[PDB]
RNA sequence: UUUUAUUU
């Protein structure tokens, strides 16, 4: 992309003066804000951060992206165009098979286009995989597409179907 | 139904 950030995963105790100071480490910043609820005015646990110089915000990927803050493990990459089409991209899946991985639910999903996160919940016990997990594109048009596409379909080698839903 | 919460 160029010089706007989206930060994810950041801590519910995080500041707005910490997240500025965070980044503002890397170099000068035009703009940033820590997204909160309109009537709460908590934290929702992202930000947005907009650097003077795109070269700064290629460091800040590359440097502050997997920092561990608080029980979190931030996310920053580059923000896409806010626009209304990459809204509501988030899909439920479910009935997978336990012994794939997120390398392979992404390329199972990939084909229908971009993905921003894949995760495959695990038991917080023993560490198995439940079959479950999340799926988020870049844009809904491909979420519905992979909707109509996997829903209820069986991925090579898998002995049952899985179901795939908006979030 | 997530590191609850990826477009201010």
């Amino acid at each position: 992309s160029k010089t706007n950030l989206i930060v994810n995963y950041l801590p519910q105790n995080m500041t707005q003066e910490e997240f500025r100071s965070l980044f503002g480490s890397i170099g000068e910043i035009e703009s940033c804000k820590l997204v909160r609820d309109k009537i709460t005015g908590q934290s929702l646990g992202y930000g947005f951060v907009n650097y003077i110089d795109p070269k700064d915000a290629e460091k800040a990927i590359n440097t502050l992206n997997g920092l561990r803050l608080q029980t979190k493990t931030i996310k920053v990459s580059y923000a896409r165009p806010s626009s209304a089409s990459i809204r509501d991209a988030n899909l439920y899946v479910s009935g997978l098979p336990k012994t794939m991985t997120q390398k392979e639910l992404e390329q199972l999903f990939s084909q229908y286009g971009r993905i921003i996160t894949s995760r495959i919940l695990v038991d917080q016990v023993t560490g198995v995989s439940r079959g479950v997990g999340f799926i988020r594109f870049d844009k809904r048009i491909e979420a519905e597409e992979a909707i109509k596409g996997l829903n209820g379909q069986k991925p090579s080698g898998a002995t049952e179907p899985i179901t795939v839903k908006f979030a």
